[PDB]
């Protein structure tokens, strides 16, 4: 969870000189360190106390939980940059202000991860909301299942049915 290996043959030779971007400070990502081996690049993540894992929010007061959940949408700012990210519990951290920070970084047209459709970003966001409100739930199971066939609480149905990202935001705002 704290190391990533990238084989060199997966990277076009003319893109080697961009791998340093994976260790450049970004306000949207965990700080990272790049090393270069014979046949691969490796990344180590700096995961320290100022970054709160997503799963820690499950025990928060409803107000603060909702604040953090609402702020997750700020990761959409990453789409204007070179970088890509994955939305998932083990990929998501928060600053001391409750702003989201991702771990793994790709680079457009250069190295995976590939970005996900808007629809799959919404499903993953929904799954995070559900997990934050019920610690028994599995993010993976929610993302992998037939979501509208989910059996759960009325709250969970409302989250699942939110038609768009903006309507999910509106639902979350309404829960205050």
């Amino acid at each position: 969870l704290d190391m990533r290996e990238i084989p060199k043959s997966s990277i076009k030779p003319e893109h080697f000189h961009l791998m340093y971007l994976l260790e450049q400070h970004s306000p949207y990502f965990i700080d990272a360190e790049l090393t270069e081996l014979r046949d691969s690049f490796q990344i180590h993540y700096d995961i320290n106390d100022n970054h709160t894992p997503f799963d820690n929010i499950k025990s928060f007061t409803k107000n603060e939980k909702l604040r953090y959940l609402l702020n997750i949408k700020n990761l959409e700012e990453v789409n204007r940059t070179r970088y890509t990210f994955v939305l998932a519990p083990d990929e998501l951290f928060f600053t001391r202000d409750g702003l989201p920070i991702a771990k793994t970084r790709g680079l457009q047209n250069v190295v995976d991860p590939l970005p996900v459709s808007e629809a799959e970003f919404l499903t993953r966001y929904k799954a995070l909301v559900i997990c934050a409100f019920n610690e028994k739930q599995s993010f993976d199971a929610l993302v992998e299942g037939n979501l509208e066939l989910h059996k759960g609480t009325p709250f969970e149905t409302k989250v699942i049915e939110a038609a768009t990202l903006d309507l999910l935001t509106a639902f979350l705002d309404e829960q205050y």
